[PDB]
């Protein structure tokens, strides 16, 4: 149980960044870097709140929201489902789809290669 | 922006495979491996239809659905979104998050290191 949609993820990225944050601030931020209207943001917040994925307290009559889920855990679960469905659960398939579409430049390919070498055992 | 949720992607996997398919047959295929109702699946099909990711014709009071989208293009768009939202646009972060969670074993890491080595120079 517990799933977070890609649209909800925009709200979660704001929340996980702050100790607590108002719905207005969430709305502002999503808009500072993307589309998404006030109405849809609020709907996202309410859904997440109703599912207890986030929590809130009220101070001087304002609601301030905080995460109620471990970011690392739901990320892994969500990514795993993603990889399974789109890439047969194969990391190489995703990475290759990216190279072939020029979504990884030469230096990014080398940096990534270096990283993988670093955590390799051979 | 055209987007397909993970729940909608299960439907697309069937429309992409069969090329032209009834709702009833979509329902039959998804319920083999998921515990969602036929009502939930019709909702996904209606949503995809509205977003014009799929198209339809009608025969004997049943609609028959086909793709109105290139799998590879939307797959890549969905993947970039996913990388952006969960991993800050950084493939190295996706890979390290999987490795730390043991979702990428030593063999897969070495192989990937080779693929990337090959793609690049040295």
């Amino acid at each position: 149980q517990v799933e977070i949609s890609m649209a909800e993820w925009d709200v979660m990225n704001i929340i996980w960044d702050k100790k607590s944050v108002s719905a207005n601030e969430i709305v502002v931020e999503i808009q500072k870097y993307k589309e998404v209207s006030d109405k849809t943001i609020r709907t996202l917040i309410t859904r997440l709140y109703k599912k207890e994925i986030i929590k809130r307290y009220k101070s001087e009559n304002i609601y301030f929201y905080s995460s109620n889920i471990k970011e690392d855990d739901i990320k892994m679960k969500t990514a795993k489902t993603f990889l399974n469905k789109l890439y047969g659960g194969d990391m190489k398939s995703l990475v290759l789809n990216f190279a072939k579409n020029e979504e990884l430049n030469n230096k990014e390919i080398e940096e990534l290669r270096d990283i993988l070498n670093d955590i390799s055992k051979k």
